[PDB]
């Protein structure tokens, strides 16, 4: 069966697993919004005990964060457009959605030349002419190697806001309506471009994806280790009651 | 090759995904220790905004918990015996450890008759005469249907402590030394019996497993939906810096 052969492949090294997740720690940046809005929290952790009088033979921590901290998954209820879609929270999404085919569109050269680099319908058509049509219900990842930027360069906040690559409304509408993708993922802090508030509609990845009951992934790492096609993405969010998303361990299995 | 067949199976339903995770919520019980010690925290969440003046077009929460809250994963560094094993924290465990073969030993009839039901080497031997030798580097799950218990029955706290099924020290030692398992999982709050403090060594699942650089899973649900052999477990914990474990979405793929 396919499961027995996956086990054999993982055992022999014919199938490798790539970790697409940033480490959770207090220093990792989270999305920054205008100061009048409630803000996403950074990851924090505190010891309960560390093999001491509070717990002599064990070590463990309390942790705090937001649903949208670090490498994380966005459910449709995250956006106003996904308010009434079925199974809109992370605890309600059907489990078969958490494992599936993934395609990677390499936009890293574009991002290196332009902070606001745009994934367009034209780029998608060019990619498909080379790698074949995007299969239905696939995860689509926009590779930018943005995960290599550290410090203030990662959010890349300027006076007129953050500047980081992302999809145009037309690119997202195409993926949803013409390809019925499962979800869209980025190496940036958001599924939308840094300047994405200024598209029509505002935050089109969030508005259109979540309005269609589709999912988002953000702050992905190591996309440069993945093939354009043929890998399998594992992205199972925490089963948070009525959760709009959660941090998660994103993995890719590759041949 | 094998991944293409997995994709095909997942798409067609020839491969099904079983969700083994309890919902993360304030009311799900966590392990309780003697009062002089630091205690595991319950899951908590608060709204940042809900499509309102705090965040007009979006909804999201801040969340807090322990590494060992709910359906969760225990890394070797959790126990004093595994403090110094290489790759001992959840952020260091090789990603290939997160996907692999799983066997399910059905102890539900026993658990229904005895709150303190013990998984023994003899029971494991009986399981193997029926289902074949436990494969090396496999996840072993102790099924008890304990997850069907709600209210105070789940912790099953009495005047002399909690009473819930678990493995004997000899069982764990056998699985480690004679079968070289990857890890051990249960539907109860701990990988150890409720009365596991009174074994030698105290809490032997933790002491022995984590001492051997092996992993734990706790509070699993729906084990009664899995085959004894043939399934693949997906158990990828959060990439917490120096983390001793984390809540996670545990899944099984079944043919
Ligand atoms: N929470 C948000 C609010 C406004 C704009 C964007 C976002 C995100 O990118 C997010 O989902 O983390
Ligand atoms: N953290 C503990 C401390 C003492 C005994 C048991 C435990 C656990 O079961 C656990 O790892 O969740
Ligand atoms: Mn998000
Ligand atoms: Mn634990």
């Amino acid at each position: 069966s396919s499961l027995n052969q996956l086990v054999s492949g993982l055992a022999s090294g014919a199938v490798r697993i790539v970790d697409l997740t940033h480490t959770l720690d207090p220093d990792f940046p989270v999305i920054v919004l205008p100061p009048e809005f409630g803000q996403c929290a950074r990851f924090r952790m505190e010891e309960i005990s560390a093999y001491d009088h509070r717990g002599p033979a064990w070590k463990w921590h309390n942790i705090s964060m937001s649903e949208h901290t670090g490498t994380h998954f966005d459910a449709p209820s995250h956006w106003i457009s996904g308010k009434d879609v079925p199974n809109g929270s992370v605890d309600e999404i059907p489990a078969e959605a958490f494992v599936g085919p993934v395609v990677v569109i390499d936009c890293s050269k574009g991002a290196a030349e332009n902070d606001d680099f745009e994934l367009t319908p034209e780029i998608i058509a060019g990619w498909e002419s080379e790698h074949g049509r995007i299969p239905e219900d696939a995860w689509v990842l926009m590779r930018t190697d943005w995960s290599k930027r550290r410090g203030a360069d990662y959010l890349n906040m300027r006076a007129d806001g953050p500047h980081s690559p992302g999809p145009t409304p037309e690119a997202i509408r195409f993926l949803i309506e013409e390809r019925n993708i499962r979800g869209f993922g980025t190496e940036t802090v958001g599924t939308d471009a840094g300047q994405g508030a200024h598209y029509v509609p505002p935050y089109p990845a969030h508005y259109l994806l979540h309005g269609a009951g589709k999912y988002g992934l953000q702050c992905l790492a190591n996309l440069d280790q993945l093939p354009a096609t043929g890998a399998v993405l594992i992205a199972a969010p925490l089963k948070i009651k009525n959760g709009t998303g959660s941090p998660l361990r994103v993995l890719a299995m590759v041949t």
